[PDB]
């Protein structure tokens, strides 16, 4: 689809069974969700955002359906404020910005 | 154009006479840049993301150009690590998200 950006580009995703509402976020490299259970093996990393940086938990090779579209990549799991989809997965189902 | 998303979706725009680079960030509700010195009344805001929140000075109807695009609203500065393009100013460039 074609969105426009008058509101917030939320869309629901898939993941690890459940179904949930992400920001489509252009300037975001990577992806973060909410505190949530995913199985599998998991890593500690840190990110930073404009406030400073969070302690999260990255899942690889995970599953995520955006919007009716596939994807397998990488997921950070933290206190972010929103569930966020990045460009690492944006890329993945062909997203790309047009003015 | 139509710009894909395999790197920051950075591009030149014109503020206080001034060219800088700033990213195109349909997260973003409103667009926030590096510190700068621009002249006129100002109101304090503070604004969150990830790793919390920074404090910033909100300024109104200010003039910028995004890739030859004129546009004209509010504008935020404050220590934001990376010039951010928002939606308050996408919208008014025509931007869209397509997939
Ligand atoms: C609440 C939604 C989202 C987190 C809001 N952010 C925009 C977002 O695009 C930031 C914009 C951003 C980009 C780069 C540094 C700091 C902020 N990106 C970001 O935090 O991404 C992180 C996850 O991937 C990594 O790549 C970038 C940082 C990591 S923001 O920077 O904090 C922001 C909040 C309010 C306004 N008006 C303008 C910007």
């Amino acid at each position: 689809p074609q969105i426009t950006l008058w509101k917030r580009p939320l869309v629901t995703i898939k993941i690890g069974g459940q179904l949930k509402e992400a920001l489509l976020d252009t300037g975001a490299d990577d992806t973060v969700l909410e505190e949530m259970n995913l199985p599998g093996r998991w890593k500690p990393k840190m990110i930073g955002g404009i406030g400073g940086f969070i302690k999260v938990r990255q899942y690889d090779q995970i599953l995520i359906e955006i919007c009716g579209h596939k994807a397998i990549g990488t997921v950070l799991v933290g206190p972010t404020p929103v569930n966020i989809i990045g460009r690492n997965l944006l890329t993945q189902i062909g997203c790309t910005l047009n003015f």
